[PDB]
């Protein structure tokens, strides 16, 4: 009468031994026909945590994986940048990320049904978008996940108050600015590399190209800021050779580094004059209104497909002061050149001319269909089989998207059914358990299940030291055993072989052998765990001493096979799953006479 | 064998459709002759969050909010100017809220019960209470709750180290504050409202009129920070026109402008000379004894009853600055004016004895007793009846008050007693599902069961295609059963048919009509969830394929009336529940013997 | 049919009359033969929840307590004091403990499993280093719980990235830290006390001592921040009497003031001119070097034992400037003197000189191994008896150690089996339920138990008022009977049975006696927690009425002693159960028959 059954407590249900649970408890309700779909067999880890522990992208498509973290990257610089809107919750360093213990800020603008769950069993950035895609606006949810579009018309027409453009480019923004040998530069936008132990030569060309732009006033700060004049050294650049300044935008051959200098530096930096025809600019808006034009001329025809309302014109007026400081207007226009009026939105709209830069010189990013963003039609959720629904019910957090207040929320579905509004799309998060996905789990097992050929049960034999389990793979089993209930042994046993293959099937390490003093106690626990009662007894033989397990019922063939087939879809699949166990099954049957003799 | 049933998981116990639940669980141990206190049918939600979200103002009584947002305004202005007590923990802004996340300050003085529960299901604000009340002196939730003494003896002795005056005033400052066409200026304490873009014409004439009181120095600041320049030209008012500034104290028609100055914006901002019959002002604390004195003459006598300690005098004692600079002592007396020394704790009281200027000139709040807040007699709770005690301890969070250290604190009663402790009186917080409380969702269900009219079973017929719910309606029975379980079909059949009514009673839309390619789902739903086994089974029929939903036992009246008669009260009751679920019982019955024909 | 029997609800699970549910589950799996170890008996609970909220000082030892007390005060001063690493989260203050909200910060270094599980029912300082101990490198967390190595070989090999050293030292700075009577000084390395109202005199000479090496232009700045003059006429102190400052190195008497003030003052403070041999020392970094070189050349050759790759020389060079303001090469080298190049890192350094000053001058802490830290072997883990195993398993927190990246970190067990990798040691927590030690409960009801003598049940009679408990026990049993469930009698009644004694023990009041008319409630809940229907009905003698209250099976002696000896592990352990138990028994049988008659 050991304490092997417990009482429900909240710390056995958040353990991630208990997730396991999930795939022993959905797994054994699928018949091997079942089938999974493709785009939930990996699911959805905020790039964030993959990339500072990318143990788990064992979870994630190395395609999808790095199409997030392209446009993550492209998010972050968009909502840094941005004034407008807040939407980040994360502030991201050199090997490290915080997420950010920010207010919780309720406003007239959330969504009117109350999160109640906490998301307890994903990585710290995916429980951390969650609540925010819980109680915020869809389309915030959508940006910081870092959602690229499908191509096609199956996805969500999404609400909002307040709208970033929709920009798609292939690049690998985040993990340069979480690279661990990066600067952490006063820039949040960006972090330039660090190479033994200096500025990158890489980057640091750059920089010393950039600081064409700053004031004499400020360059110590930028100096010492990035340490250029030691990197200078360390990699052979004399940083007092650099080509004299270009700061007049009627002969600058590249206009690119006033473009970063404005972007990035000058939030911290003050700039250098900038000059049109020799005569000192006067606005900023306009020394960047002209740089990004002329410069980005060919993307201004692609500005209306993200920013509809924006200004073009074919004349643009300067604002200038000659050598009296006298104030000159300046009209400029050129055959076939259009201008544009950011309407004072200036680290935004930067940012993005240069974006779109980078989409025409680079690749585009291409995804399919993301079932946990942009999700599947309600009707098509609503259509679904009820196996196929209560499959995901378990195995992936559901949420509905609805309007209201002219804005698109998502919440638990359940919630917004319960709250009385009609969803318009279902999306899908898929859990993650020991860094492997629940429906990976559940999808491996069920198809090297009915890809398995058959045989009969293991023989009884003697000398059985191994479980066909390594030291580790063990330890898994039994220790997952103590999760067990009393119930008919038919569900038990089901439940049990099903772990058991499912731990086979990625423990590919040597068998582990059992020792005569404990062989009694993993007999205890296999044993118990199926339901089987399992005592102790002691026999004198002689002057020798016998310690005697006994198992009942015992557990040979006619009881496993027997009651696999009472709740086995077909008959046939109680085949495949006793041969898929077969290794395991070995040490089950032949240690159910047990006896261990003290001589 | 599909997944329908599971596994006890956190997610499951946290979503809203769970908290449903407890409405399910509740309502079937109670008989229809149980009475639901008036005091309980609506319940306590922080004002800071029905403000946000108002579609909760479904589970507030209309003239208690408003008593609430009144009183809490005014614990937010005194807390606000308070220095000696932080009991706030949250910062109000135009049309938001932020939950402060404040360090978890552990001291001396706090509860000596460890306090465990996190309180889940309620909106943020009301989570955010509850987990200072019991962690920290009662005396501080009640404040921060927006409380207000009934008018009466039955009331908690509070008590407490330090503490904040007893003002009981109806006003809107709450709603002023959070109206979200304010303008987020740099004093905490008021919310100037924005008309067209601009500051409103009835705060400007305020502002304009404060603006003579503060330093040529500062005046950009001032006028900067409320756009008042932009504003006085908006609405035709010529900014500069301003009657000459009233400064000296012996002629000063209006003393008003100089408190606001004094209490708001010398916050931020610094302040001009004040005079005593020409000569300066020479002690801040002096200008504001004087002013506040002169002003509230009236008021004076009442100060004794929150402040009992408090000098007043008939003599006070002016210094000021004659043209030399000299330092003059001036004493000023007058037949029955009384004077009063603040002892330097100047912002607070200067919100006092404005609070009571207005408590004198509005009406008084007037409020029943607050369940959630004075509560009962622990007397009282313990001499209550079983199935009331266990009602409240289900559907109620439930808390004691009970003394430590000369100070009262607030914990769930449970812990005071494992804590061996004796309460002195226990509060109430009704929960909240869905948008309704669940004290209304029963209390509603139990009156309207009982007020209704009784028949018979409906028959069964042809060609039924509603549930006697609407889309939404449908959706939300259908996917609560998914909570079911095997027992007894006599206890899930009462469950189910309660649920079906409770949600009848709310969903007041039209049927929805049932399409034969689903029929089936929905009927394996909602008899597996009274505990009937559905099977499906095909038949030919000639050419033709019929797909027969075979439901043991099968439901008519005699299995419904018989089990609801067994679980019942009375006999009499039963036939109640039957009559309510009438426009629900004619599916469950006439789908019976449901077949699919396919032709 | 009232609401006795619950729904499994997230708050059901956490507050702590849950918690005594695990010493009611597990010690009725124990025989008295168990033994509980005696390391296991107290708990941890980090000694900034003990020295806030003393009453918790039940659940630890008084000796372990001190040593954890001395340990974290040093261990924090060197955190405080450090830069390369930062392993507190908690700012301490006056009477009072800050957790920080930190961001949440994740890194290329953390933990590679993921920690789903929140500690919800320990103290706010333990939730939040077990939740650091399973995020971070388990180093970390041992230095932040204040933990002393065992005087053996038996104890952990902690690998990281960077290290603090090896400190063991019994002191009270912990104590001093907190002590509510302090001022909030600037410096958050240590905290001056108050006595009346004023810098104790203690401190006080400390202060004005400090004070000599402190400049002109900000001593203001210092006596304002403490109030010195004020403390000096208060105590009888001239503080204008102070002896000349010692600012010269070879003939300063005493080095300990400028060492203090160098370590703590001069991070918010300048300092003042400081010369060796008449000529200003010109580096800081050296007059830091030289003065703790020269008072604690003794502790140098123990620097090597916690910092071993340190530079140690013989010749130290100083840098001077002369008064002509020449630079000056000093060159000091003494026979037998040894001097210690810092290498800049000097708050930090300064802080372990002069600990070990301390570690030479005051005793050294002796400590037995720590369960919750150092724990035991993973062999003797694995060794051990299941019995042993599943108790840990349950009143424990149990977690691993393990290696990854030539790094230690600390996890549940659970979750290190799960992510398969196999753990080195196994440390344990132990719960604390109400105050006590969820292992004290259930190893002092199974001593008492075991030690009682033995006697029959307790008679049928009149008038029994008391059920051997007080007021507050009756409360502590009653309140805890409603997480009852329907279950074999035969676990109920031993579960209720040992629930009754373990309340006794502890519960040293009064009986209290119950009144007529509750008497039935009483009754109803303790015989419905033992799994006794009761039923209430009523009788008509004459003109009287009688309230029967109808209990079956009834509860008399061979009830309880045949269901006793069926779950116990002897027949005679079920008679010391009982006869432990005989005061509560006398109720629970006198009024099986019981009848309320009105007249």
């Amino acid at each position: 009468m050991m304490p092997i059954k417990s009482i429900v407590t909240l710390d056995q249900l958040e353990d991630s031994e208990y997730l396991f649970r999930i795939v022993s408890t959905v797994l054994p309700h699928l018949c091997l026909d079942y089938k999974v779909c493709d785009q939930l067999k990996t699911t959805f880890v905020h790039p964030f945590d993959i990339l500072l522990n990318n143990s788990l992208g064992s979870v994630t498509k190395q395609d999808e994986l790095q199409a997030a973290i392209s446009k993550l990257g492209i998010n972050y610089l968009i909502d840094t940048t941005s004034r407008e809107l807040k939407l980040f919750n994360v502030t991201l360093n050199a090997g490290n990320i915080d997420i950010i213990n920010t207010p919780i800020n309720i406003s007239s603008e959330t969504n009117p049904i109350i999160n109640t769950h906490s998301f307890y069993d994903l990585p710290p950035f995916t429980q951390h978008l969650l609540n925010i895609r819980l109680t915020d606006t869809e389309y915030r949810a959508r940006f910081i996940g870092g959602y690229i579009k499908p191509d096609g018309s199956d996805s969500m027409d999404v609400l909002a108050e307040k709208k970033y453009p929709d920009l798609n480019f292939d690049n690998t923004y985040l993990f340069n600015i979480l690279y661990k040998d990066v600067i952490n530069a006063p820039i949040k936008e960006f972090k330039a590399k660090i190479v033994n132990g200096v500025l990158s030569r890489q980057d640091f060309d750059n920089l010393i190209g950039v600081r064409q732009y700053i004031t004499i006033q400020d360059r110590p700060r930028f100096d010492d800021a990035y340490n250029i004049a030691d990197a200078a050294r360390h990699y052979g650049v004399n940083l007092n050779t650099l080509p004299l300044p270009n700061v007049d935008l009627t002969t600058m051959p590249t206009y690119k580094h006033l473009i970063m200098f404005e972007q990035y530096f000058i939030y911290t930096y003050d700039r250098v004059d900038i000059y049109y025809n020799g005569n000192k600019m006067l606005f900023d808006d306009e020394i960047i209104n002209f740089t990004i034009s002329m410069r980005y001329q060919s993307l201004i025809p692609r500005l209306v497909d993200f920013f509809p309302d924006i200004p073009v014109n074919n004349n643009i007026v300067l604002h200038t002061r000659d050598p009296q400081n006298a104030a000159v207007n300046v009209t400029v226009a050129l055959p076939n050149v259009q201008f544009v009026d950011i309407n004072r939105n200036n680290k935004f709209f930067i940012n993005f001319f240069n974006l779109l830069a980078k989409e025409q010189r680079s690749t585009a990013i291409k995804v399919t269909k993301s079932m946990f963003w942009d999700g599947m039609d309600y009707e098509e959720y609503k259509s679904k089989n009820l196996q196929d629904m209560m499959f995901i019910n378990s195995t992936c957090y559901v949420f509905g998207l609805y309007n209201h207040n002219n804005t698109t929320y998502c919440s638990i579905l359940s919630d917004i059914i319960s709250a009385e509004k009609t969803p318009i799309r279902v999306c899908l998060l898929p859990r993650v358990v020991g860094g492997k996905t629940v429906t990976n789990l559940i999808s491996e097992t069920l198809k090297s299940i009915s890809s398995m050929t058959i045989r009969e049960f293991p023989r009884k034999d003697k000398s059985i030291m191994h479980i066909g389990l390594s030291e580790t793979g063990f330890m898994r089993f039994f220790q997952l055993l103590r999760l067990m209930a009393d119930k008919p042994h038919e569900t038990a046993i089901k439940e049990v072989v099903m772990a058991y293959v499912g731990i086979k099937l990625g423990d590919k390490g040597s068998p582990y052998y059992i020792r005569k003093e404990s062989y009694q106690d993993f007999i205890y626990l296999l044993f118990a765990s199926m339901g089987f009662k399992v005592t102790t007894r002691r026999s004198i033989m002689g002057s020798n001493n016998i310690s005697i397990i006994s198992i009942r019922p015992r557990v040979t063939k006619q009881y496993i096979v027997a009651t696999l087939m009472k709740t086995s879809c077909s008959k046939n699949e109680a085949e495949k799953l006793i041969t898929s166990a077969f290794d395991l099954l070995n040490f089950m049957v032949s240690v159910s006479d047990f006896r261990d003799y003290q001589s």
